[PDB]
């Protein structure tokens, strides 16, 4: 059964800026949710390092992006620490509020959106180009879930029956119309190339 | 009793070429504690999120860069999430040897020194103007500790008598000779204002 939350007023409010501001150079979105990813990664590792049985739900670290021209979705996975039920509905909500506030401040004082992720709240590019953002995700300690959000004050949850991930975060981003060039095999290597050409993972980019 | 433990090889190699080669721009070495701070400040803000008791040690989440003339030191103080004895001798060698191999990979391929923090070892430039660094640290879970290295390809560790600190870690730069412009108060302000105008905790810098 599926649960629907509202937005704190600041998230909301942050969602419609980057989805209703004129800004042309969309994909920042990209390098922001692979940052995110190699966060992820990061606090997996060193978890595992005073616990090596954390590494039961899959000892592979690394980013897999996938595009899907029929669905019209580029899915970004990893096998990261994951997700819980509370940092979905209640711990992600309290940190994006000050970081937004701060991005919020920045852009009053002539910052731009391409800083988004220096704010902590870098996921929230994805509206830059998806109407609709789905993440499935699965932490150790909790069971799996399905989040989604397209936008206009609401999210849901519900716990996630679909193929078993074993432990990381798959950010499904269904795209705009006028989004698709980040379907193309040559528009995904361009902007992995120019923006993180040096993280600390693996990325293997699926074609089609 | 004083605990002495040799680097790595790999962690030796780095600290030497951070030592012995000609590169002008050292001024980044504050940026990236600064940044290692602010990462930090967000494990225990997390933290604490779902375990209020986690901030018995200190509810103060900050930012202090205290220079002293006299001692010809600059100190960069957080109260962030600390650090376990286990990180100081086993942990953070283990993570710093692949960021190592990146790191050191990268700049045989037209990278440069400023770009040491992409790779996790930003710690490291503190070399650029240290000829010593101590490092007191705090971890709630253990107790407090003194960890030092002139590098030379062994670092000591100590439990700390000192001024007891709560939670955190203190970083202090025994400047070397040539180095003393970081000591000065236009300067510190300088790079804070250049390098790390956006951190999301308040930095204080401290008048002499
Ligand atoms: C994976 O998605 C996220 O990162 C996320 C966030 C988030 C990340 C950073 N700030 O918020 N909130 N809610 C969700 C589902
Ligand atoms: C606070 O000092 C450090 O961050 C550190 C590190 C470190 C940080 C990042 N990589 O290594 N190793 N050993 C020490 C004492
Ligand atoms: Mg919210
Ligand atoms: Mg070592």
């Amino acid at each position: 059964h599926v649960e629907t939350f509202a937005f704190q007023a600041e998230i909301a409010q942050l969602m419609s800026l980057i989805i209703n501001t004129f800004y042309s150079n969309k994909e920042i979105f990209l390098r922001e949710l692979i940052s995110n990813s190699s966060d992820a990664l990061d606090k997996i590792r060193y978890e595992s390092l005073t616990d090596p049985s954390k590494l039961d739900s899959g000892k592979e670290l690394h980013i897999n992006l996938i595009p899907n021209k029929q669905d019209r979705t580029l899915t970004i996975v990893d096998t990261g620490i994951g997700m819980t039920k509370a940092d979905l509905i209640n711990n992600l909500g309290t940190i994006a509020k000050s970081g937004t506030k701060a991005f919020m401040e920045a852009l009053q004082a002539g910052a731009d959106i391409s800083m988004i992720g220096q704010f902590g709240v870098g996921f929230y590019s994805a509206y830059l180009v998806a109407e609709k953002v789905t993440v499935i995700t699965k932490h150790n300690d909790d069971e799996q879930y399905a989040w989604e959000s397209s936008a206009g004050g609401s999210f849901t949850v519900r716990t996630d029956t679909g193929e078993p991930m074993g432990r990381g975060t798959k950010v499904i981003l269904h795209l705009k119309e006028d989004q698709t060039e980040y379907l193309e095999e040559r528009r995904i290597k361009e902007i992995v190339k120019k923006h993180s050409q040096f993280i600390g993972y693996p990325i293997t980019l699926f074609v089609e």
